[PDB]
């Protein structure tokens, strides 16, 4: 099957065009083309990127990230109330490009970034896109859009 590739954001100015934050315990700026979350100390702060309407199913999602401390992505199903941890991800200093398999049995309309250590380590992601096929069959559209 002709996977479905959904770019979310590539450089960032504020949120994407139709997502909501419904995130907690952070603020949120951007530069450099970055969506930058701050989380306050304590609060275990995340963004939650909310789709306006319709789900995403499985597949995979790719960003890019630099991260001053661990990160949990995961994904949510609003109407079912129920989250799914799809990776936490080590601190780097530079951006690094993951691509994740989303093994969660339900549709998801949220996707999930979160400060695991609740220390308020910054958080910094571009390029977000959600593809219907896996991840070792991920073909990116942004590197081969350079």
């Amino acid at each position: 099957v002709r996977a479905t590739y959904t770019v979310i954001f590539k450089n960032a100015s504020g949120l994407p065009n139709g997502y909501d934050n419904w995130g907690w315990g952070c603020t949120l700026s951007y530069y450099g083309g970055a969506m930058i979350i701050n989380p306050q100390e304590g609060k275990y702060g995340a963004v939650s990127l909310k789709r306006n309407s319709g789900s995403f199913r499985g597949g995979s999602l790719r960003f890019d990230m630099k991260n001053e401390g661990k990160v949990k992505i995961l994904v949510e199903n609003s109407e079912a109330d129920e989250a799914f941890e799809v990776e936490t991800i080590s601190p780097s200093d530079e951006y690094v490009t993951y691509i994740l398999d989303v093994d969660f049995d339900l549709p998801f309309d949220r996707i999930d970034f979160q400060d695991a250590p609740g220390n308020g380590d910054r958080i910094w992601i571009k390029n977000l896109v959600h593809s219907t096929g896996s991840a070792d069959d991920f073909v990116d559209p942004i590197n081969l859009h350079h």
